[PDB]
Order: C-alpha cells, then structure tokens, then sequence
C-alpha cells in the first residue's frame, strides 16, 4: 500500500501472537516495542531520542508481523511512548519513502 | 526520488537562508531544527519522545525548500540531536510511505 502521512502511520503489528499498534517511523534506526515478554537471552542496548537515551533489552531474531508482512529480527524492548517500527524492519518488508 | 531505508534518509534542507542537512521522519508530528535565528516573534513549546520532552521555540509560516521542494508551516527550534522533518512538512511535498 501507499501510506500519505497527513494522519500518523500507525498499523497493525503481530508479537508473541498478540496484537499491538505501532508506528512507521522512517526516522528511528531501530525497531522498539513497550516492555513485554519475549523468548530468550537479551543484550543490554542504549538508544538516544529527542529527550535523551534509555536502556532497553535486545532480542535477536524475533517473528513480527507487520501490516499482514513477516519480518524477522531484532527487536528492542522498553519505555517508549509508542511502539515504534524502525528501518532494521522497513527493509525488511521492503518500504520506501516517495515524493 | 525513492529513498531506500538502508541507510538514515538524510537530505538537503534551506531555512532562514542557510543549507542544512535534515531527516526526513514519517515518526515526527513536528519539524525541529538545531538552534538558530529565525525572523517573527514565537511561542514557547514543550514536545517530547525518547528519552522525555524539551524546550522549543515555535515559528510560524516559515518557508523551508526540502529537497528542491518549497513548502510552508510551522518550525520548532531547540536542542535537537539532528534535524527532523516531520509530517507538517512531508505532507507539504506529497511525500508517501510504500510497501
Ligand atoms: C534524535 C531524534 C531522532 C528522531 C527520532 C524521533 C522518532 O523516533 O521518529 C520519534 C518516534 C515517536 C515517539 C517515540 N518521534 C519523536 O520523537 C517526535 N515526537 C512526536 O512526534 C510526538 N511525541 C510523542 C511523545 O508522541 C509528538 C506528540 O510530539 C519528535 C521528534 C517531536 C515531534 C528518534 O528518536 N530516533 C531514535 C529512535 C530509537 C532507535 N534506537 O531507533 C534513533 O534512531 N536513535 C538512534 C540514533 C539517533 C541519532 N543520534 C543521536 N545523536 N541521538 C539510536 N541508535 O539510538
């Protein structure tokens, strides 16, 4: 599909076989999801924002659906305002910004 | 243009007369530029996102050229990491998100 942004870019993700809202967010370098739970290890990350850094866990190889599109990598979880969909997984299913 | 996410979608920007480089981000309600002066008189503002919230000054009807693309609205200035572009803007150049 074609996404105008005149509203935010919100759709349908898949997690841990629940459903969430997230965003498109062409300007995060990475995919970030509000704390939950997930299978296996994690790594300790710091990401940076508008407001600063946080602490959030890695997990590698996760299963997401995205808008009816699987994708499977790594994912972060933490205190984020908003479930953000980052460019580690809009490649993945092949998103591209036009104008 | 396409822009593949691969990489940081950055691209040249020209406000107040000078040239900047700008990312372009469907995540950003707002359009927030590094600390500079701009001509009018504006309002204090508080946005935030990771890592919490900051202080910006607000401008109003500001003509910024994205890319080679004149557009008009409003631009947030403060303390920001990097220049976003946010949908106020991206609307404004018929930018979409496709997948
Ligand atoms: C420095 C600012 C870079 C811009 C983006 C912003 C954004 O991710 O698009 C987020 C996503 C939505 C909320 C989480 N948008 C925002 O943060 C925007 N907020 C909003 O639009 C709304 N705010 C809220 C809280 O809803 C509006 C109501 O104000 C603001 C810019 C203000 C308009 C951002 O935070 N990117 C992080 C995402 C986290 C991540 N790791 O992917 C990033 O890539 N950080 C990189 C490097 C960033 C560049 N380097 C640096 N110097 N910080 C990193 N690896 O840590």
């Amino acid at each position: 599909p074609q996404i105008t942004l005149w509203k935010r870019p919100l759709v349908t993700i898949k997690i841990g076989g629940q459903l969430k809202e997230a965003l498109l967010d062409t300007g995060a370098d990475d995919t970030i999801i509000e704390e939950m739970s997930l299978p296996g290890r994690w790594k300790p990350k710091m990401v940076g924002g508008i407001g600063g850094f946080i602490k959030v866990r890695q997990y590698d190889q996760i299963i997401i659906e995205i808008a009816g599109h699987k994708a499977i990598g790594t994912v972060l979880v933490g205190p984020t305002p908003i479930n953000i969909i980052g460019r580690n997984l809009l490649t993945q299913i092949g998103a591209t910004l036009n104008f």
